[PDB]
């Protein structure tokens, strides 16, 4: 299937976060406002007042080789929904942009075939979670940072998502891509928690 993409990073948490979303043995984590992973899944959003719940920043993209990364992304699967695509992971192969040809293996873990990619500084939009999570993020709400140096400034923790946008990705803008569900890999299960039931229904990457 062809996909189109965009980016961001809210600080909110995630909605494959919830429980019963979908069949999965936990749902994905969230953090505290000092990045720790939450115990409770039920915490209430930090993208909403008095909320203590965000986004963990390990969910972040990194590259393996300047072919091929992992990541995570708020996505609409079309014909489908949340107790289908929380915590599944698609193989994305991107067709247009400076990343044409890469590939990139994302699990979903929030919500037309689209895929909003997490990357810390690609714009915080309507939500900002940020705020309330540690005084906000540099970057226009609407659109987030527009260079590489920008990301010194941000919370250690999410520095190495942010100049993934411009050293892997090469600072691509809203690439398409085609894309094909797979079984997760360890090492995305291994930063949500999050691991379908039915993820044995899938091919490999």
């Amino acid at each position: 299937a062809d996909g189109k993409s965009t980016r961001y990073w809210d600080c909110c948490k995630p909605s494959c976060g919830w429980a019963k979303k979908a069949p999965v043995n936990q749902p994905v984590f969230s953090c505290n406002a000092n990045f720790q992973r939450l115990t409770d899944f039920d915490a209430k959003s930090g993208c909403e007042p008095g909320g203590v719940a965000y986004s963990c920043a390990d969910q972040t993209p990194w590259a393996v080789n300047d072919d091929f990364a992992f990541g995570f992304a708020a996505t609409s699967i079309a014909g489908s929904n949340e107790a289908g695509w929380c915590c599944a992971c698609y193989e994305l192969t991107f067709t247009s942009g400076p990343v044409a040809g890469k590939k990139m293996v994302v699990q979903s873990t929030s919500t037309s075939n689209h895929f909003d990619l997490n990357i810390p500084g690609g714009g915080v939009g309507i939500f900002d979670g940020c705020t309330p999570q540690f005084g906000g993020l540099p970057g226009q709400r609407y659109g987030g940072i527009s260079s590489r140096n920008e990301c010194d400034r941000f919370p250690d923790a999410l520095k190495p998502g942010c100049y993934w946008r411009f050293d892997w990705f090469k600072n691509a803008d809203n690439p398409s891509f085609s894309f094909r569900q797979v079984q997760c890999p360890a090492e995305l299960v291994a930063r949500t928690g999050c691991r379908r039931n039915d993820d044995g229904n899938f091919p490999a990457v």
